[PDB]
């Protein structure tokens, strides 16, 4: 044997894993070593890796290459052999890249409801499976418009686990989110899910059908059942539809436009519902057709007759059937050693045809059989090979052409026969090994071997007493495991067999690349390249297991999971609809194999190794020196370079080795944990959810530090109540009215039961049942049995009524068989709260009080007036300590007010007053965690529904590019824009918004004009004159300037010039007039430290105030008086609120520091707002209130006081008793609220102690006057005005035409407030009917209140209609009430009524 190297080097070199390789010396009898240097391009980065050799035997070698710095490497290899007899080298290059870290991900489902939570698991790990602790640089979320909904910083996920809790808003729009993961290596990974308000069908169909039908047949199996929630169809009569169409099937626009069919129709009963046999001797076509469609008209009878259009288009023609493919056939034919071809006979619909006898194609050789089909449709077989060049094969089972009109398009009515073209190996000394393949998926831990089979042909002349053999196998882009295996030959060898073992574990990728190789002493290496799949199986054997059965309120249900000792698990617990909904991603189990990049190496991948081409001894092209000429032109075969090259890997000899011859339902997700294993598993108690209905699928994974990845089963934990039933109670309901309870229990165990309702009375209401007995009723398995009761309540607010139902035991009745002991979940107690609303509208008065002790004993008087109208037991009158004057919106800032919060400002107040509060906390340093969690979650929420607003020039207006406003608003750009300001400080708020809203209202600029603005300024009444390019400038300037920025910022430069021109302007223009103005000019004057003319400005503003009871009240110049009669409504003044609070922060904010006389002119600034303050934290005008409480918080942030422990608080009735409170340090945030119910004003509250207390004291009553003043007009009618048809009892039109009689009050945007009467839930799309018409903008409803946002009234009136449907008949006596106000200051407001049309 001369001598001879060989050296295997994988093509794919990462920077971090140790790239392992394999070396080998065949026939050289003296002892070399071998030096295997790597050389940068561009540059110079030489790794050398020297090792020693061995004359006859392998050995294994592993090196990990530096971290290169460019992305991917093509550079040199070079191996030097070095040997005394010679000196042996060869270049090559490698291709070389930085191995990102795989990131799989989840958030379980990617379809949300909207007001849900996201949990978002990310997890991290390298080419073995084990999670590495890396710090990932970047995480955010991304929106449909790309803007960044949160993120999160530099991070390191412990372990390669790290959750992240993330909220959603109300009304999240819905396109289509993503996740987006940074790697620290550049490549980001991405990942779809969406939100949406899916569907609540009441009823879908559920068909089995063909999907795919042969083109040669007649009967089409249909099963139709109608499943509506749960899978108790309870369905009516159907009309199914099976419509075909033809080839160009509508296309030909002339005298038709539609395709011809047929329709069927039929009832349904039970379980077994309707089996459509179809017919199909009329259908679509034997010519002419492309596709027919599937349509089922469902339709029930006993209920709604509703019916459900369904359109499941899963149908498809197939003209060519009994299509042959091929499953197994060897590629590359070996001239010596048959090819073991095995082809598979498969209908069109996709089942087998076993015992079918086909004829073997043996295009060349002549192998002409009649073998036939197995049990599988599946053949087997070889042909002997002393061939030429190169076979083909096919197969015959047709050979037809039949009698169809056109021939025209491709054989389709026959079987597209199978065809295949092996090709041969280069076998330079008429010899090679061959490799039998596998077919089915190779089974990981259960070993498996594999034949192999050899010829020698002579060629190992020299070689003898030892065939050394090599086997090497390419997993995951690497070399995994070598070895070796002997044969005795000392002669020309045939077919043999060499099987060899391979033990098949999770350290193999998916795919399996196995090559086998012999090296000859003639220089000669002969070889052979085998593929195999691989099952998806992980390092961890996970478990999951629960309790099964239990009982829906049986909270109690352990979850043992065992894995790998000290692993970490990633617990996923959701129901089963969310798995029906789609396939999970990867089901975190399955394609996690997929995730590694460049899984198969198919051979070179990238142009870049074009380096083969390196001697073309093609140059003798000239044809073979024989009696004919026959040139040799291609050579399409094999070689074992070639192999080697398809492996994916770089291969050295140092012989001849190469070619010579060259040139859907409800989520409700579930337990979501990270628990870790104690050495031996673990258990976890997991609360099962009172929702029962539907099943729950568990699944997890589990990774270890040293082992790899896990995945267990889906296990399931399905519970099911016997006795469970669904209350049907209306929503709302009147005091006065009473209404016929209804419930209905379900059965759902095949137990033939009976089961006794009983109702629990309370002193708040009285019940009846409508029927006199009282024994339980003959309920068989899968029945229902409904219960009622006249219900009459009598105590007002949320009554929580309860129902108990259970089946007696022991009892003998109907049934022949009574077990009434099913399982554990016998008494089946449900509560579901219920309103009682007194007659007519409540008024809301706030009687608060700020004292003092001081060190000493302060007082205070009660009156409560009640006025002729209020109805009985109408008033409720809670008083409620709180320390600190900014207690009640601390506590409710979300729930701060009814005006539920739909256009920009509005979302703006329950946006922005969280940030000031936490501004707050910040600065007193009592930050209280949790309360500053749930300010984050919230705050983060109110983030949220803003990019509802934004539109793409980057104003957010009231309504955006929503509804095809293209329209720009300044003021609430700058709004927004200020909130920003101190919103970025803690939840992120992305800078893009900042910025763009920042070049946008800035551009609108003219050089003396300041910031003109487009949109119409609102509520002119604030302004009684016209003080334009005066209110919104100053405005806009002090908004953008609270966001960090200084006079040289170019926008303020340019805008202080026109305030203090203005300012001058004005002082020499209209005599007062413009206190408003002059407010935002001295805000605007304490921000820019121009106190040398601030104090000049609050001078003038002293006099223009107005004095009252040592609290100075600025006040509206035009002086409105609407009220009439009543003490109680003065809270309403909505522009009287700003100034003072204007002028209030402008004294605080000073810069130097709040000096003494700015505090006394801030009390008597306090005493008023806070007296004016509405309770409950309302403060009824809304943006108003986002300005007047960042006044009062900076106050408190200069009005601090640690030492104010000692306080006690005594409030006294005038009559019977009294009750106690103290307020320290650490209760100055803490909420003291109870209850005084007494309608006269007896009562009489004692405050001692240190510092100051804020009493917090309202009450609300009910009256109904009718024909007052009311600067609107409030038109509703019914549809019909008395009912007459039944019908109208359910559903009915009603009229809203409202108008408005004084536009000097100069009210914009208003809306209506329509309750409905006691039963009624609205039709959704019949309100959604109103958004197209102008004037109304959004009508969300909620909780029987149906609003509608009129954009801006006028002189004329505008009638709106919608209709809404009876669900409990509630008709005793109530007329429901209709409100209607403007947003931004409450006085005006014209309650009238709508009466029920049938009462």
């Amino acid at each position: 044997g001369k001598p001879q190297y060989m050296v295997l080097v994988p093509s794919l070199l990462h920077t971090e894993t140790t790239e392992k390789g394999c070396v080998l010396l065949s026939y050289l009898n003296e002892t070399v070593t071998v030096s295997a240097s790597l050389e940068s391009v561009r540059g110079n980065r030489s790794l050398f890796t020297d090792l020693e050799a061995e004359n006859d035997v392998l050995h294994c070698v592993a090196f990990a290459v530096p971290k290169s710095s460019s992305n991917e490497e093509v550079m040199f290899l070079t191996v030097q052999v070095k040997g005394p007899t010679q000196e042996f080298k060869k270049r090559t290059t490698v291709m070389v890249k930085n191995e990102d870290s795989l990131v799989f991900v989840q958030t379980d489902k990617s379809i949300y409801k909207p007001g849900q939570t996201v949990k978002f698991r990310v997890v991290s790990m390298d080419e073995n499976f084990h999670p590495l602790n890396e710090l990932i640089p970047l995480v955010y979320i991304q929106d449909p418009k790309g803007n960044r909904i949160a993120q999160w910083q530099s991070f390191q996920l412990e372990g390669g686990l790290k959750q992240f809790s993330f909220p959603l808003s109300s009304e999240p729009f819905q396109g289509s989110y993503k996740v987006v993961v940074q790697k620290k290596s550049g490549g980001r990974t991405e990942h779809p899910f969406t939100v949406e308000e899916f569907v609540l069908p009441k009823f879908e169909v559920q068909v089995t059908v063909p999907k795919i039908i042969t083109i040669l047949e007649e009967e089409m199996n249909v099963s139709v059942c109608g499943l509506y929630t749960y899978g108790k169809p309870v369905p009516g009569h159907v009309t199914v539809s099976i419509c075909r169409k033809y080839s160009d099937a509508s296309d030909c626009h002339g005298e038709d436009s539609q395709a011809f069919c047929e329709k069927f129709s039929g009832q349904l009963n039970s379980h077994g519902c309707f089996y459509q046999q179809v017919k199909t001797k009329v259908f679509q076509l034997k010519r002419k057709e492309y596709e027919m469609k599937l349509h089922t008209e469902a339709q029930i009878q006993e209920e709604g007759t509703v019916v459900e259009l369904t359109g499941r288009q899963s149908s498809e023609i197939t003209r060519t059937i009994t299509k042959l493919s091929f499953v197994k056939v060897d590629s590359h034919f070996r001239q010596g050693i048959p090819f073991f071809g095995q082809v598979r006979l498969v209908d069109g619909k996709g089942v087998p045809i076993p015992n079918k006898v086909i004829f073997i194609r043996g295009n060349e050789a002549n192998y002409y059989s009649n073998a036939t089909t197995d049990e599988h449709g599946l053949v087997q077989f070889s042909i002997n090979t002393t061939n030429v060049m190169g076979t083909s094969l096919t197969v015959r089972v047709n050979y037809k052409d039949r009698s169809p009109c056109y021939g025209y398009q491709w054989v389709s009515e026959e079987h597209e026969e199978a065809h295949h073209t092996a090709y041969l190996v280069f076998s330079p000394s008429k010899s090679f090994v061959h490799l039998e393949p596998m077919s089915h998926e190779l089974p990981c831990g259960h070993t498996q071997t594999v034949q192999a089979h050899y010829i020698l042909n002579g060629g190992t002349l020299l070689g003898l007493k030892k065939l050394s053999f090599y086997y090497l196998i390419m997993a995951k882009g690497g070399i995994v495991r070598t070895g070796t295996h002997g044969l005795l030959v000392k002669q020309e060898d045939m077919k043999g067999h060499f099987s060899i073992s391979i033990p098949v574990k999770s350290d193999i990728a998916p795919v399996a690349r196995l090559l086998i190789y012999a090296v000859l002493p003639t220089g000669d290496v002969i070889g052979d390249s085998a593929k195999y799949d691989v099952e998806n199986c992980l390092a961890n054997k996970v478990d999951l297991s629960f309790s099964p059965s239990q009982s829906l309120p049986a909270s109690h249900a352990h979850l043992r999971v065992t894995a790998a000792p000290q692993s970490v698990c990633a617990l996923r617990a959701v129901d089963q609809s969310v798995l029906l909904m789609k396939p999970d991603a990867e089901l975190s189990a399955s394609s996690v194999y997929n995730l590694l990049p460049e899984k198969d190496l198919t051979g070179f991948p990238g142009p870049l190794n074009d380096q083969d081409n390196e001697d073309c001894i093609n140059r003798h092209n000239v044809y073979i020196n024989g009696i004919t000429y026959t040139p040799v032109s291609s050579t399409n075969e094999k070689d074992m370079y070639s192999f080697l090259e398809d492996m994916g890997l770089k291969a050295f000899t140092n012989s001849k080795i190469r070619k010579p011859k060259m040139c859907k339902y409800f989520p409700e997700t579930w337990i979501w944990d990270l628990v870790v294993v104690n050495s031996a598993g673990v258990a976890e108690v997991g609360v099962t959810v009172p929702d029962t209905i539907t099943e729950w699928k568990a699944g997890a994974f589990c990774l270890s530090e040293d082992a790899g990845l896990g995945i267990s089963s889906t296990a399931s934990l399905r519970a099911f109540q016997p006795f469970f039933v669904e209350l049907t109670m209306p929503y709302s309901v009147i005091r006065g009215e009473a209404f016929t309870l209804k419930a209905t229990v379900l059965n759902y165990l095949p137990k033939c039961i009976r089961v006794s309702v009983q109702l629990e009375a309370s002193p708040a209401f009285l019940a009846v049942p409508v029927e006199k007995e009282q024994a339980p009723h003959c309920i068989c398995a899968n029945g229902r049995q409904t219960v009622s009761w006249a219900v009459t309540p009598k105590s007002l607010g949320n009554v929580n009524f309860t129902v108990s139902a259970e089946a007696l035991e022991s009892q003998e009745l109907c049934g022949t068989e009574v077990p009434s002991v099913p399982e554990h979940g016998r008494k089946d107690t449900v509560i579901k709260p219920l309103l009682v609303e007194p007659e007519g509208l409540e008024k809301e008065t706030t009687f608060n009080s700020l004292l003092c002790p001081s060190g000493g004993e302060v007082s205070e008087e009660l009156s409560l007036k009640l006025p002729p109208n209020v109805v009985e037991e109408s008033a409720r009158a809670s008083v409620s300590v709180l320390g600190d004057i900014l207690g009640s919106a601390m506590q409710n800032t979300q729930n701060l007010l009814q005006m539920p919060y739909g256009c920009g400002e509005q979302n703006m107040v329950l946006f922005a007053p969280n940030i000031y509060v936490l501004d707050y906390l910040n600065e007193t340093q009592q930050l209280t965690p949790e309360i500053k969690s749930k300010a984050i979650g919230y705050l983060n929420t109110g983030y949220q529904r803003q990019l509802n607003y934004k539109h793409y020039d980057g104003s957010y207006s009231t309504f955006g590019e929503r509804y095809g406003r293209n329209q720009g608003n300044t003021w609430l750009t700058a709004f927004v824009l200020k909130t920003f300001a101190q919103a970025r400080a803690y939840i992120f708020i992305d800078e893009a918004h900042i910025t763009q809203a920042l070049i946008w209202l800035s551009q609108r600029q003219k050089d003396n004009g300041c910031f003109r603005s487009s949109g119409s300024l609102l509520n002119n009444a604030i302004k009684g004159g016209v003080e334009d390019e005066v209110t919104l400038s100053a405005y806009i300037t002090i908004a953008l300037l609270e966001i960090p920025l200084t006079v040289t910022h170019p926008v303020v430069r340019n805008a202080l010039f026109c305030l203090e021109s203005a300012w001058k302007t004005a002082q020499e223009g209209d005599h007062g007039s413009h206190v408003y103005t002059k407010a935002l000019l001295a805000y605007a004057f304490a921000l820019a430290g121009n106190q040398d003319k601030r104090k000049e400005v609050l001078k003038s503003l002293n006099e223009e105030a107005v004095k009252k009871d040592n609290s100075v009240h600025w006040e509206r110049p035009q002086k409105p008086k609407a009220p009439v009669g009543h003490f109680y409504e003065p809270q309403a003044p909505s522009a009287e609120v700003e100034m003072t609070s204007y002028v209030l922060l402008a004294y605080l904010t000073a810069q130097p520091a709040p000096t003494s006389e700015d505090l006394t002119s801030a009390t008597n600034i306090v005493k008023w707002i806070t007296k004016q303050q509405n309770a409950q934290g309302g403060f009824s005008s809304t943006q108003d209130t986002v300005v007047a409480l960042h006044a009062l918080s900076k106050y408190g942030a200069a009005t601090f006081t640690r030492t104010g422990k000692a306080a006690q608080v005594t409030i006294q009735s005038s009559g019977t008793f009294s009750s106690k409170f103290q307020v320290d340090n650490n209760n100055r945030l803490l909420l003291q609220q109870v209850s005084l119910p007494e309608l006269p004003g007896e009562y009489s509250m004692k405050v001692t102690g240190e510092g100051c207390v804020y009493l917090q004291t309202s009450l609300k009553y009910n009256i109904l006057p009718e024909k007052e003043e009311f600067p609107f007009a409030l038109g509703v009618q019914t549809l019909p005005q008395t009912c007459d048809e039944p019908k109208a009892h359910t559903s009915f039109q009603i009229s809203l035409s409202v108008s408005y009689t004084g536009s000097r009050s100069a009210s914009n945007m208003a809306i209506v407030d329509v309750k409905m009467v006691s039963g009624f839930i609205p039709l959704k799309p019949t309100v959604k009917m109103l958004e197209r018409s102008n004037h109304v903008s959004r009508t969300e409803v909620s909780s029987n209140h149906v609003l509608i946002y009129l954009d801006k009234v006028s002189n004329q009136t505008l009638s709106l209609f919608f209709t809404v449907l009876q669900d409990v008949p509630v008709r005793d006596l109530k007329p429901a009430i209709v409100k209607v106000y403007d947003y931004y200051e409450t006085d005006e407001f014209a309650i009238a009524e709508y009466n029920a049309p049938c009462s």
